[PDB]
């Protein structure tokens, strides 16, 4: 497997929970960067050599993905709820010494994310949500269109074992398809090579592919449950944020009016790109994500 | 594979787009009796004997189940669709003479009936659906509860390749994790051993799963349209009917057709294999 951030360091942070593997660079004020499904940490691979000119960047596997260890789930799905993720990422950023800091998530690690700025928003200087609406809004919007176009929440949250054995004869062909058919062209001419192999190891190992399953069940369950009460309660984060979403991604209204009910201080824009955002346009995610910590 | 169907006979029915194996049994007035995902003919084993005893019964597999031919699908899922499913029994059933019969289905069957009601209702005297709600009225009710509960409607429906790559590493737990889950039991212990062998042996046939995710792209697509011609017109099925359903469903049919009774029974879907007594009574109750 390739080394895809040059001269970046490697740690594997300890927590509460199991270690935090990450990708570690430059210099300046704390940014962490966390990725989603079905990928690891190298999908920044693109865009923090960029960053690393003007922050720490740490490049985070989620809890349970990549190379971080893997805790034992339970009935609740509790260690991939995005509460959890998120208490154990700010564990690990303590032991970092970074008490307080800039984040940029992707997918699943944006949702790691706006989890917690609701939950500890002192934590956080500012806050990126890439290619997301909140859990909440995704599951609200449900009808028979939504069902058909993105179908995954519901088959990877059945009860197992039944998406783990059906993902099991040909885990390369359902990883590989997932790549190519969220990003705008369909194919996977977007990604590094050396990248899609990092993915396609990863989903390789049946207790990588549980993880995901348990995270999608938080996803259908508690962190639905988590979500309503905020949005119920009338909660909004105060963090000055971003919302950047694909023109043809997953995320009727645009992501960022669906954000202001989230937010009181968020901005946002499109770019012309499928879900992959770093790795179908990184110029562009680089640009604006530099742009927004830096102001 | 066991012969399930004490004095019944075996044939091979020709249409248009292919050939309907049915077991045929009895005497009197004709019943077409048909299946759903993921079963065939077989699931009536237990219910056929005691209709028998008053009608002509014959038992089918749908277009593409079971031993019935499978005829080329197309970019609209078109033979797979329950308007065409349903004139190729029309054409079988004409090959019998039987130009006027009583109909009962469940799952996708019930999905061919209730369209068959729509399209043809002079086909028949009397219809029985078997633990369904139309198409549409799934697909209204699809939020987050029903997309968890239901998920198999959009996953099938994926387009091809995807869920048939993923049914091919194993079917066979697949398809009896299927059956088990839908039961009252939550396990195999409702159905024959014999009959779970004919389910899993259809299913264990690539060419036949690909048939059923025809199906299920059908029922998210040119079914649906279909459905909601009809209810964007107000139309109601005109067939006295009955709905059965596990333990309103009578509420729901009530807005698709004018002259419909119905009970509960109780048991999880497989209404005539988990009940087979308490369906059997109530279908010859209402067929008499
Ligand atoms: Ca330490
Ligand atoms: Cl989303
Ligand atoms: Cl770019
Ligand atoms: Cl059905």
């Amino acid at each position: 497997l390739a080394d895809l951030f040059p001269g970046f360091g490697s740690e594997w942070i300890n927590t509460s929970s199991g270690r935090i593997f990450a990708r570690v660079g430059g210099d300046g004020p704390p940014l962490l960067l966390l990725h989603g499904f079905p990928q690891t940490h190298v999908m920044w691979h693109r865009v923090a050599p960029k960053l690393a000119e003007r922050f720490k960047v740490i490049v985070a596997d989620l809890p349970g993905y990549g190379w971080s260890d893997m805790p034992e789930s339970d009935e609740q799905h509790t260690p991939y709820t995005k509460r959890a993720m998120a208490k154990q990422l700010i564990e690990a950023m303590e032991q970092l010494g970074h008490v307080h800091f800039a984040l940029a998530g992707h997918n699943r690690g944006a949702r790691v994310s706006y989890r917690l700025a609701l939950d500890s928003p002192g934590r956080l200087s500012k806050l990126a949500v890439l290619d997301i609406l909140p859990t909440y809004e995704y599951w609200q919007r449900m009808n028979r269109a939504y069902a058909l176009k993105i179908y995954h929440w519901s088959f990877l949250a059945q009860p197992a074992p039944l998406p783990e054995n059906l993902l099991g004869g040909d885990p390369d062909f359902y990883v590989k398809a997932k790549l190519a058919s969220w990003t705008r062209a369909g194919d996977l001419s977007a990604f590094d090579p050396r990248a899609v192999e990092h993915y396609r190891i990863a989903f390789a190992d049946p207790m990588r592919r549980h993880v995901m399953c348990e995270d999608y069940r938080a996803g259908a369950y508690a962190d639905f449950e988590h979500d309503k009460i905020d949005v119920e309660a009338g909660n909004k984060i105060p963090v000055p944020m971003l919302a950047l979403w694909g023109a043809s991604g997953i995320a009727a209204a645009t992501p960022l009016d669906v954000w202001r009910k989230w937010a009181s201080d968020v901005q946002g824009a499109p770019i012309e790109s499928g879900h992959f955002l770093p790795e179908e346009a990184p110029d562009q995610t680089a640009e604006a994500l530099v742009r927004f910590f830096s102001a």
